[PDB]
């Protein structure tokens, strides 16, 4: 469970143990199923929804360390580098699950199924419409977000990349960790995008991490609205800022997307200089010089609680999806 | 000298020593090691020497001095040696480009082509309006102050309008800038004289040359910005910022960016720096890269002949 249980750990089969004896390995798939198997932060109890998000993200590693100490005692040993990489993966996966349930509750409201009240969040004021449904896509590592686009838009990028290569120029690259896109019209009556998950069980982990495959080749460029980069400890400042401008140049510029925004989530920013740096206007918006300009990175967001993450994403959808007819 | 001399070190006053108390006095190190030697413009052995050994010579000479004068307890951290080596890497390379510009400017005003050492004579049509100045910029320097006041008013109005809507002006801080010599300075001989070495007056002359051109450079007269170096995207981003502000908002014909390094950590840096300039793609009019090259100078002579080739090609547009 979210709180460590000796009886639940004892009932775990060897394939379910959060610590895999090989040196020892942190089985993050079992860590999420053990800690968040019945708890989606922000959509659970009031104590968990209002808990410090750093303690919520750090709970699976703390539960795994307790299990390894129980079974192996002083033999159990993991490096700080291993505990850091897993915590960063959990920070991204858990936050993506919160946004997934936000989209599910949002999509339910858009199709006319009302506003779920447990837990209590402010009902969006935007007029409901099935065409305003969204999909939260946790993108794998080194994933080409161009593959999300419809074939006629991939050909524009492919011809543009080929022409630049003939002049010795490279197509600027960009790899966000997550993308929020308008739900394709052919999927606006599929109930899977409206169902909130009760916890990060193994089937639900596969559902969320693989949802990007369902939308490959089906997204219009203008339907991409938000990209997210997860840095558990933002030391490493200019790659997201550069890649945010790259996405806006290719989507808003070469593909005519109305607005493509970018934000960085972090748990411990190293100073306040990163907030000033991320106030910079989008380089493409300044280059076009015609339409209204927004920042390359809309916010350096430090989630205090999981409920604030859900509230903030609900407010984003209520304001951003108004631009969709 | 470039080669350590016990006799020369003994003649130095205590204030002229490379080791002070330990601290690496880089101004004394450059005057000791390169007081009579500008790499690429000195002996053939130094011009063709491995550039890492040339940049690493002042630190080695300073360590030798500290060893000879503080045998029992001399010690300098590897981080302190790395910081001074990085500063010497910028200053020495900036001095090479200074003498390149001086020999270039001498040719532009019709004084012929100096032949010692031998470099390929530019095929460009000489013209005093094609002279250039090499400006080593201080840390956190606002290069917009180089621009004429009318152009500064455009940037400040641009930043004020952005700040009114909660937007920040994108920042960029190159280490060095190559600009066309202002027309009021195109007959002053200081820009045509090659320095014989990095003596203390010549160090001040090169480090303070930017103050002579503040408020006097037209935006289109900026041609090349240089940065001396997991930390890969800040120069790439600031390169696009300079091109956006100069080529875009100020109408500069071409502003190129350069990153010089003595040791690239990996190989993905060269592939990453092949990216086209973001502004050039947005304008859609002859697009060039954001960073024209990730340059690893093998020798000081290669630094000189590469900068000569850039000027011969770039200054034809003027
Ligand atoms: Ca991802
Ligand atoms: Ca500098």
């Amino acid at each position: 469970p979210f709180t460590y249980s000796i009886e639940a750990t004892r009932n775990l089969a060897t394939t379910e143990r959060c610590i895999q004896d090989i040196q020892f390995q942190l089985a993050q798939q079992n860590m999420l199923a053990y800690t968040f198997g019945e708890v989606i932060p922000g959509f659970a109890s009031a104590g968990i929804n209002g808990m410090d998000y750093r303690d919520v993200i750090g709970r699976p590693v703390e539960n795994a360390v307790t299990e390894g100490t129980h079974f192996f005692r002083d033999d159990f040993r993991v490096d700080s580098n291993a505990k850091a990489k897993v915590a960063g993966d959990i920070f991204e996966i858990v936050s993506s699950a919160v946004m997934w349930n936000c989209a599910a509750r949002w999509n339910s409201l858009m199709v006319g199924e009302g506003w779920r009240s447990q837990p209590r969040y402010s009902r969006p004021t935007l007029s409901p419409s099935p065409r305003r449904q969204v999909a939260v896509l946790n993108l794998p590592r080194s994933f080409d977000w161009v593959s999300l686009l419809v074939p006629e838009s991939q050909e524009v990028i492919e011809e543009f990349r080929a022409g630049l290569r003939k002049d010795g120029l490279g197509l600027p690259t960009s790899t966000p960790d997550l993308a929020v896109v308008v739900l394709p019209e052919e999927f606006q009556n599929d109930e899977m995008w409206r169902e909130e998950i009760a916890g990060l069980t193994r089937p639900n982990q596969i559902l969320l991490s693989g949802a990007y495959q369902r939308l490959q080749g089906r997204v219009q460029p203008g339907e991409i609205s938000l990209a997210v980069a997860f840095k558990r400890s933002l030391r490493r400042l200019y790659q997201p800022l550069y890649e945010a401008n790259v996405m806006q140049l290719l989507l808003e510029g070469k593909l005519g997307a109305p607005k493509v925004e970018f934000e960085v989530h972090t748990l411990a920013p190293e100073g306040t200089n990163a907030f000033v740096t991320y106030e910079a206007a989008s380089l493409y918006g300044l280059a076009e010089g015609r339409s209204a300009v927004h920042r390359a990175i809309r916010e350096l967001y430090v989630p205090p609680t999981a409920a604030d993450l859900a509230r903030r994403f609900f407010a984003f959808l209520n304001e951003r999806m108004e631009l969709v007819n």
